[PDB]
């Protein structure tokens, strides 16, 4: 499994949209799927 | 009578909320009621 990501947490406080509040907008971006299909085995329970 | 206040007026102007406008927002916070009921006497005009 290979995980790709940006190593931060972009926070943007928004005193404008919801006016008497602050509305912090934090967003980390991360992705990833299996890269080596031979390196993972599973246990299915059926038969 | 005790006045509790934050000795500043906080201003916030958002060109972003409604774009063609500015929407100045200015606020201060204050509060207070009586602290010594024995130090304020009134004059009712009834009896």
């Amino acid at each position: 499994y290979t995980i790709a990501e940006r190593p931060d947490l972009r926070v943007l406080r928004d005193p404008f949209s919801a006016k008497p509040h602050v509305l912090f907008y934090a967003s980390k971006r991360v992705g990833g799927d299996v890269s080596d299909f031979a390196a993972i085995k599973l246990l299915k329970f059926a038969a």
